[PDB]
């Protein structure tokens, strides 16, 4: 699979993280990300993708060591970690056919992981719009405490 890169954007109280919510496929919420081009640098890569969903330019933010990267199904995910930048922050897509809506989230109130279907004797499990950030929540917390504490 081609690889993905993007950011995890939080605010100045490190409270919260910034989300995308896109269309069809991509409905629910996910951090900003995307696929990388022929040639392009993980780093330009995530500021481009970043820029086109959300209109907010990373590239003087982005420390190279710090990131979360995942493969999930065999293709791997890189979010750099952009601490600090103003909850009043005005966000723009320059793609409105693919960004439905830009929102900040509580981390502590997000999930880390899908709820199975036990109460019904079914396996698998129930749907959540957060499907996309719940794999990088759990890292992202342990990721603050460490950095951070
Ligand atoms: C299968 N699937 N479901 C949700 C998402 C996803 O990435 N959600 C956020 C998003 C990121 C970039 C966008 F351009 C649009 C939306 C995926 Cl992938």
């Amino acid at each position: 699979g081609v690889p993905t890169y993007g950011a995890i954007i939080l605010d100045e109280t490190l409270e919260n993280v910034l989300l995308v919510q896109g269309y069809l496929a991509k409905s629910g919420w996910g951090f900003p990300k995307g696929k990388v081009n022929k040639e392009e640098a993980p780093h330009d890569c995530a500021a481009r993708e970043v820029f086109e969903e959300t209109g907010f330019d990373i590239k003087d933010y982005i420390c190279k060591d710090d990131y979360i990267e995942l493969r999930i199904n065999d293709q791997l995910a890189r979010l750099y970690i952009i601490p600090g930048i103003p909850k009043d922050t005005k966000f723009n897509p320059k793609t409105r056919r693919e960004i439905r809506n830009i929102e900040w989230f509580s981390i502590e109130k997000l999930p880390c992981h899908r709820n199975d279907m036990t109460p019904k004797s079914k396996l698998g499990l129930a749907p959540n719009k957060f499907f996309m950030a719940i794999p990088f929540i759990r890292p992202l917390r342990d990721w603050l405490s460490r950095r951070f504490g």
